[PDB]
């Protein structure tokens, strides 16, 4: 059994993609059954490669072996990539929340719970934390906070 | 902002490496700022080049979304790399016992447990599994089954 340079080339990107910590070149090169001075060269060179085309990803080595990074200019994408994970789509009911306020805006919750026929201190939170929704005023009658749907909203809705 | 064709992939490249499930074309989209017509797009002409090139990562669609994954035919690869993990080096004390078995051949665990001065049964069972030594026979004197070193002993040190 023999690879030549670019099958080489082939079986360590398979390698280097399964991988969660770094590997050997003695690792891949067990792996992979030829000279370690021929994978080290390789791995070099592949990531020399990905560096003169400037890659999304970089193979780097560190002492703990060899392993794909992420190169350093896109940090920014992989940030928000992972963060648009962190908050999960919008129910029906929060929507619906949502509308009411939007609609009657100055508004008190009092009068979206009422709306809504339920208890939306829940919603009601969240809609504010993502700054749909937020504090306007009070009611002079009641004193009771009023609410408003921010600019963001107008945003992520459509237009302004 | 804007990218490039050449800047959108490098993004992507960067992008689809840090993820550990698939993501969406809407994601990559979002996260990216870009039509998701393009995204969608440009992942199939990547998909398209990577097996363009029978690369060792094969950037595939599934329902829940897209991931890059090991070309097919590199499993065989995969599987050796990751399994020389599951047995870790060989102990200083191990070594020196498979020495005694190596050196004095057929021997009882009786006189490796003397010559080495300690119990000798944890060392014995891995040098056992990983077929480094095996049961020859027994020791007509005492009845006690006698041990040698394999086949295999003789390849992973050197030669024959």
């Amino acid at each position: 059994a023999e690879l030549d340079a670019d099958e080489l080339k082939r079986v360590l990107e398979a390698l280097l993609l399964v991988i969660d910590t770094p590997v050997t070149a003695d690792a891949l090169a067990a792996a992979t059954e030829q000279p370690v001075y021929r994978v080290a060269a390789k791995l070099q060179l592949m990531a020399d490669e990905l560096t003169g085309r400037d890659s999304g990803i970089d193979l780097r080595h560190t002492s703990e072996g060899w392993r794909m990074y992420t190169r350093a200019r896109f940090a920014p994408y992989v940030e928000k990539l992972l963060l648009d994970g962190a908050r999960t789509k919008l129910t029906r009911a929060a929507l619906e929340t949502l509308a009411v306020v939007a609609y009657r805006q100055p508004v008190t919750r009092a009068r979206v719970s009422a709306v809504r026929g339920v208890n939306v201190d829940a919603v009601m939170r969240t809609l504010l934390a993502r700054g749909l929704i937020t504090e306007v005023g009070t009611d002079a009658d009641t004193g009771a906070v009023t609410f408003a749907t921010t600019e963001l909203f107008l945003e992520r809705l459509g237009l302004t």
